[PDB]
């Protein structure tokens, strides 16, 4: 009965690998009907393969309003309205400011910040009608700490928290909570990229002495998604091994 | 199952006779922990024994008395093998505007709400290091982060809990121990039930959720941080306040 | 004297026709800076020229238009040698509850309040690096830290300003440039004068100081961060809010 | 007229060297009548030597209520009531928790936290009568970040901020502001202590690439002390070269 999501419909954007996959799997373990998304049809099918009778994968581009609308209609049709939205889809377009292109700025705003606006708005009417809901944004320690060469990504991840706090204020009295989980450096395809010196240097900033695991983010998201977290709203739950302490 | 499972862990929860501490103790027992809850009185310690049953026991502890701390921890070590999860929940208020605040109101709070965290945390740390696994969870307050008129002593102690938590977290992270604070908003307990009708109405007006929190809601946050699943969370303050304050 | 002295520095203050930006511009000129203040209109740009007199000049700038940015910065470089102190003050609101919020209300805010900071900051940075000295000061808002119903777009932009500020600060600190945000509470300007009587009363009730702030009070904080005396402050948010929020 | 303190009486605790000396000197430059303190009579005289006709040094132990009372009476007698209180006096008693003595804990609570309570209370009646005042606490980045081997110091410096916020709420409507300046690592006698590896390691955590100067803390304190900072209360002004970004 602890942390039970039976009866809830969850949408996890960008569930094909790493953190989003871990989130989608754990939410299904806890009893939710889960819809995970990828940017391609084959990616969507790979999600359906791992969810089995616990849900389905769908193709979604969170920068395209028509895609968002089609996906939410399909979910409502087959499963009913979204009770738990996890805004996990996100990208990087790293560069020092001196080298940062207009398109690198805009791609990050569109994918990592504006998406959260669009998806949150799109699921909110259903949640307000039922007087119950969860929105959980996947932020980053970089949103709080800043990082050289990621001024775009940091702006977007910080903006997500300001959005979250304001939305939380609007919807709290109607039983909807809005929160962010901010991972530190987690072992995924974003990371295996870093070279050895960079990895060693990232690790040296972590008291725990290791990168996080995707499952560790999934656990934090599942906790905030639960009935037991009803009195948490407008909050950022930092899961970073002590890399930053707020 | 093995999800949020605390089987095999020994938990000490200070001030488990009522309120938030009682809810913490009951939930940690539900999750499989062997729980020792404490009260300042023998009647409270027996009431804790009674509600825990085969899942644990109650002991009398005054967290301002080092001899009491030493005795309780020895009892726990002798029988159960010593503390894997420490929940520093015991705390009090001694409210007054600063111009009316007595030296004893200041010291009572430092001793009960802040120095207690230093003493208890130090006393359990050796055993946790040896096992390469531990959890310390301090119960802070939204007031530590926000401040509150009439509670400068309480606010200083609760803010100081976080400073301690961050420092200890940096010291012990590489040996498998996490140290974190859960900071409740206004929770329905005897401490809240203190406020008059006007003050309660005015407090509720500050909470977006439009209600006080339930002790169980703090227990859930504590149980989550106590779990194996929270091993990458350390030096963190988890705010459970209905939106009263947002960090 | 040489205390908080800005003689020899070129300051660009966006949105200096009224409100907080006007007060910033007037104070930076008082402290010795050569000030270029901007308005969206030629009448406003001339009014700025008129109040600055021999201490500076006004120019028309729309911070959402990259051609306008390029033209203004070239004018400043050609005449005055380019910007030593950038104050990103220009900003707007497009308030609505989320369920009523239009795509254009979201985009107008991202563009005016957030992307403008990226564009202007990038455009002045090369010159500041070359000189091994610079100041960028962004005007944020208490709303970026606290959130506010009806302002999710504004709050996201203002919070995003801080994320940008921290990252840029880390990039440019070792080359003599500091990057910081001043986050005002509710300040008496046309933006505040927006609120109805009930809303204004309710806003004042949230401010311990019991008044709105004055534009001059934000100008003072900006002037302090712009000074040589603030060289060890970077990546910081200086809150000027009468106690409305406390971090 | 900018940052003018003419007519104000300032008490700076622990003004014999480093940060406190810099604070006392700058406040006097800006026109305040300054009383700086040391723990000895010779220390007090050294303060009187540098202040000259701008003020005086006094012997004060901020852990002793009778000393506090005597010092405030002497100030009221000679200068009038304290308008600006700068709580700068502070010590370290470093140790890993495993080695931390009860006396090392208590000395830090008494000197660094309880002192702020006692002095603040003692100056507040005068400030509330006049409907104008400034209290500025000298915190530490360690209060916000934490630091291994300084759990006592971090507790005390963090507690100072919770105290400050609560006091600010009580006194704001009567024209008194209460704030903290949180230095990063500043070149003083606290620091020259660190060995070369430790210095190098501290510096590597600072984007600015240098330790701060005492004058840099003095400037921040003088700004908060000014009439121009009337709308700042309950705030922490971080002066740390980017070592931590809040
Ligand atoms: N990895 C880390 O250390 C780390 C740390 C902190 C925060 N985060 C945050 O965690 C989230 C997931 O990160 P991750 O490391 O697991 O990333 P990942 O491995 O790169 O996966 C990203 C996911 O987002 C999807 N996606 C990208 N653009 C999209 C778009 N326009 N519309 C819909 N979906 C899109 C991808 O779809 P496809 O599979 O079809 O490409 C993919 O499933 C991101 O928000 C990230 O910023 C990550
Ligand atoms: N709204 C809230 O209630 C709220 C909000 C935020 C934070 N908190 C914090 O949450 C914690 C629990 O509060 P609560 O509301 O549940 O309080 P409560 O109902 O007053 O319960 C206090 C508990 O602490 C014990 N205790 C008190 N002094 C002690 C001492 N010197 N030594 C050992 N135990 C002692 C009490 O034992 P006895 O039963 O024997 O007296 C009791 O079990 C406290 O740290 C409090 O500051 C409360
Ligand atoms: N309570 C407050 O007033 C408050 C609180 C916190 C933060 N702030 C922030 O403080 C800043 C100044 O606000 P305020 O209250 O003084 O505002 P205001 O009175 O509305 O003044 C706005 C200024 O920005 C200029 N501006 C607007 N849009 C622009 C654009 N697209 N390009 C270039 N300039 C543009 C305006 O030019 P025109 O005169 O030509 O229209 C004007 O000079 C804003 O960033 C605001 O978000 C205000
Ligand atoms: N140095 C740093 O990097 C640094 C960084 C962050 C924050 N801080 C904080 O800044 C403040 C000043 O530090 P600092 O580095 O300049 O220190 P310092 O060089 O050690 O000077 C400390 C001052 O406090 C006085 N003092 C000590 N105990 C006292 C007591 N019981 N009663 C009255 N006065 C007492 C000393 O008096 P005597 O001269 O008579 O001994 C001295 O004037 C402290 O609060 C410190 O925690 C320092």
């Amino acid at each position: 009965q602890f942390m039970n999501l039976e009866g809830k419909v969850a949408l996890v954007t960008g569930a094909s690998r790493g953190i989003g996959k871990a989130i989608a799997e754990l939410l299904a373990e806890r009893g939710a009907k889960v819809i995970g998304t990828a940017t391609s049809e084959s990616g969507a099918q790979a999600i359906s393969d791992y969810l089995g009778d616990n849900g389905k994968g769908m193709a979604l581009n969170v920068t395209n309003p028509e895609s968002i609308e089609a996906v939410l209609k399909a979910i409502t049709d087959e499963f009913g309205g979204v009770d738990i939205l996890v805004n996990n889809a996100g990208i990087t377009r790293d560069n020092l400011l001196m080298r940062m292109k207009e398109e690198e700025w805009s791609d990050i705003m569109e994918t990592n910040l504006t998406s959260i606006f669009r998806l949150s708005k799109a699921v909110l009417r259903g949640m307000m009608k039922k007087r119950q809901g969860r929105i959980i944004n996947v932020g980053s320690v970089v949103g709080t700490m800043g990082n050289a060469g990621q001024a775009n990504y940091a702006a977007a991840k910080a903006g997500v928290i300001g959005f979250t706090k304001s939305m939380a204020r609007e919807v709290a009295s109607r039983g909807v909570t809005v929160n962010t989980v901010a991972p530190g450096f987690i072992e995924t395809d974003m990371t295996k990229a870093l070279n050895d010196e960079q990895r060693t240097a990232t690790l040296a900033q972590v008291p725990a002495g290791r990168l996080g695991d995707p499952r560790e983010i999934a656990s934090a998201v599942a906790f905030l998604a639960s009935p037991e977290a009803a009195y948490i709203t407008g909050e950022t739950l930092h899961v970073n091994g002590g890399m930053y302490m707020i």
